[PDB]
């Protein structure tokens, strides 16, 4: 989408995958979809380091909706936001922080709160400029194809003519497959700033491993209408939460990075350990992740030991390489050299560990090197040449 | 197996899943299979604890054997085991520790190694006692359905004719889909002290619920035959590795805890983390495991939220309680009464949480009580009358 928003992946945290749809605020109210959630998630974002690492959007998810009023206009829910959303959009605004919210192109949204059907899509863009709202997601639930078809380039367009920048998060292609010929990609680039293409992740490695296999099975489609300003979105990360280990934790990070995907965390900010900390604001990660040209990195090479690697393209003849086990024994020492993973010659290379810091030098393409991968996990290297 | 051995469950370590048949000692002295290894596991079993709480066995898995000598003898792997397995027994001996062996009945062993074939069965049997072997697991690959019809039995007959005391581990029933009328599983009773059932654990969190899987959809089965001196085998413990994140670490201990499974480690208990050897050496966890009556527990409710509760009757009208969350969301707050999970009478309860150590008094069938349980996760009691 051509807002100027999104140059790079959209980093934030997303109430969604954590926190679900809790409304019950009298048995758990540190855990309900309330005011004070977002309030203490943004004072961690604010206070911990997260901001300052580029960590900006706070985004609200499902249940968060009242009713409407008498003019048909959107209200959230008045036990759960007794100050209402431009509080929140105020306070997090004085954190330099952004505020994302959440709508349903259809009768209702997933979990069957009101939904913003064709005649109010207009009203509630304009309601949402007005709060200050930064960013949309745009569910599609509960409506036909011909809605969504009609529906999205609608908010589009409505988003636009408030005159607020707002990014533009569409569900749409996940309802209709995610792939051609019912997906228009080229359409989409023009409509959004990012779209989830597949199934909504769940707490664990099984759910990860099977948007990673169908990201891959199609990365001939899918990573070319990946750039600036329009990025695919395999979902948020579990990083902190349950399912995934620590290898598996480290897993996704990096290739969510290697896919130019959106980094956004959905876990509890207020009691996340050291260790998983550490994963999400590596600098190194980041800067990969943010690099400005964009290049959504594919799968290059599938070994039958079971070895993947993965290679992202970056700025200043840089690249990102994720050595990926999909193994499940033990330690694996995987051998190979940048000449077997179709690097240019007469090159001399240097890697730096994205988790390890250690830096490899003079790696020509013919030098043999090993890398020491544990099941279910990754060594990332960040690759530039050295003169 | 009347033999007089494993009442409880056998608790130790086994070298297999871990360590799998990494024999390259040149490049990889620390986590080769060699006498190096063996040693400094039962160094860590003897001073870690280990021992102390129950984790009595250390067993070798395959790829120990060097070949046969002129007369057929076994031997190990000359510049793997230099001193012998003699000398390892008695080392293992002298820590108080028991020392197991693995054997394949078949040609080869499953990863090549020379196969304990119908001819060499005594020789072998001979050969394992005079070592001081305490335990034997008998692999079955490269064999037919009627060479493990008769050498799994022929086995068992030459560790009795030896006098030694040699626990007697079968897959057997692992190569014969484990059910009835292909499995007789009165005669395994008979003949081994614990018989694997199933597929091969592997480190995931997707392979544990297979395994868990397959003996609920059998338990009508499978839950009658085990006892004192006979037991299912659902293979080994995957905590301390890379599959688990600790929630699905807590379950698999609580899980294999309820059905009376073995506790065999396989892990590197040189760099185990303190949570981690936490979750094994918990003491009322490891009394629930070895309860004297080896009843195996069994899947008593599954529910459409996804969670089920699993029960094992205990010794001195106690009994153990996992409430297990297959959710993939958030925490769970499951409401229940003993009275719902089929519990009568007019007897009073209380409960101890085996994780938290929290108790929880007062409980008659009537009364309503909540849980919180994670995803891929478990909250467990030990329930017992008060008076
Ligand atoms: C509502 O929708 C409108 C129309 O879609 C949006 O307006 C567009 O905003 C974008 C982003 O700000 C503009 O794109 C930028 O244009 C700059 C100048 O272009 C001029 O010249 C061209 C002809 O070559 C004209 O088409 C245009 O009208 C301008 O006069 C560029 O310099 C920018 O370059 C950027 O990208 C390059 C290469 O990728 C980088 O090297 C640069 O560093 C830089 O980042 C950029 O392309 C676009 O021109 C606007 N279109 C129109 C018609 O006005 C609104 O932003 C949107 N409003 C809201 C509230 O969402
Ligand atoms: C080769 O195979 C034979 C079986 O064919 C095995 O022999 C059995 O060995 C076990 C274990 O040593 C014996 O079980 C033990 O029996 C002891 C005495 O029981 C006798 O008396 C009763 C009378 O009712 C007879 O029915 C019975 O046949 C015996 O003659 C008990 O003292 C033992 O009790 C143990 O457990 C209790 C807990 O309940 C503890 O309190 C005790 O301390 C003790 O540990 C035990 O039950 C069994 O009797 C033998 N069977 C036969 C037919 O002889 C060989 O062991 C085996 N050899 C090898 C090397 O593998
Ligand atoms: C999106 O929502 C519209 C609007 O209808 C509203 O939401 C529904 C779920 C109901 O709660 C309505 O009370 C409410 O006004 C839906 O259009 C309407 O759907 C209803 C119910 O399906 C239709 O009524 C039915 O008519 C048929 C045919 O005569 C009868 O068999 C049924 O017994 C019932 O009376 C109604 O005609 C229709 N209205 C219009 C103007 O089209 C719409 O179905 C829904 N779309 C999707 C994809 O979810
Ligand atoms: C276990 O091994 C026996 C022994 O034969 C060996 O394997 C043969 C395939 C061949 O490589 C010989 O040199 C080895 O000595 C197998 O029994 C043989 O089976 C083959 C069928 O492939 C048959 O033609 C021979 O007559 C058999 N030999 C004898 C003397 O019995 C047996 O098949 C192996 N079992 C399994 C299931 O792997
Ligand atoms: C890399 O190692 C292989 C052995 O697998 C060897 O054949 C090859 O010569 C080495 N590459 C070079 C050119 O250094
Ligand atoms: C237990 O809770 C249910 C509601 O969940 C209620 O209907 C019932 O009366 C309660 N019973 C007791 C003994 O409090």
């Amino acid at each position: 989408l051509d807002n100027g928003l999104l140059q790079t992946p959209p980093m934030g945290w997303l109430a969604w995958e954590r926190f679900r749809c809790n409304i019950n605020c009298d048995e758990d109210p540190k855990n309900c979809i309330s005011e004070q959630l977002f309030m203490e998630m943004a004072d961690r974002m604010a206070q911990d380091g997260w901001r300052d690492m580029g960590y900006t959007y706070l985004n609200i998810d499902d249940c968060w909706i009242g009713g409407r009023d008498a003019s048909g206009r959107l209200m959230p829910d008045p036990k759960r936001f007794p100050h209402g959303i431009p509080f929140l959009a105020d306070y997090v605004h004085s954190l330099g922080l952004k505020l994302g919210i959440y709508a349903d192109m259809g009768n209702f949204t997933c979990m069957g709160y009101p939904g913003t059907t064709l005649d109010k899509v207009v009203q509630d863009a304009q309601t949402f400029a007005e709060w200050k709202v930064d960013m949309l997601k745009l569910d599609g639930c509960f409506s036909t194809p011909e809605e969504r078809a009609q529906g999205y380039p609608k908010m589009a367009a409505a988003l636009n003519a408030t005159g607020r920048p707002i990014a533009f998060s569409c569900s749409w292609p996940a309802y209709e497959g995610g792939l051609p010929p019912r997906v228009q990609y080229s359409l989409l680039a023009d409509i959004c700033n990012l779209w989830r293409n597949y199934d909504d992740i769940q707490d664990s490695w099984w759910s990860v491993l099977s948007i990673l296999n169908w990201f891959v099975e199609h990365q001939d489609i899918l990573q070319p209408v990946a750039g600036p300003g329009h990025w695919n979105d395999p979902d948020m990360l579990l990083i902190g939460n349950f399912g995934l280990s620590l290898e598996q934790s480290r897993a996704q990070m990096a290739l969510w990075t290697v896919l130019a995907a959106p980094l956004l965390m959905s876990t509890d900010l207020r009691t996340i350990s050291a260790q998983n900390m550490d994963i999400l604001q590596n600098p190194l990660m980041i800067k990969i992740n943010q690099d400005p040209l964009g290049i959504q990195g594919r799968r290059i090479h599938k070994e039958k030991s079971l070895i993947e690697v993965y290679m992202r393209p970056l700025s200043n003849k840089a690249s990102a390489l994720v050595f990926f086990s999909c193994r499940t024994d033990m330690p694996y020492r995987y051998h190979s050299s940048l000449g077997q993973l179709n690097f240019t010659g007469s090159v001399i290379y240097e890697a730096q560990d994205v988790y390890s810091g250690d830096i490899i030098s003079g790696l020509r393409d013919e030098t043999n090197f090993t890398v020491i991968i544990n099941p279910s996990g990754v060594v990332m290297w960040y690759l530039y040449p050295i003169k």
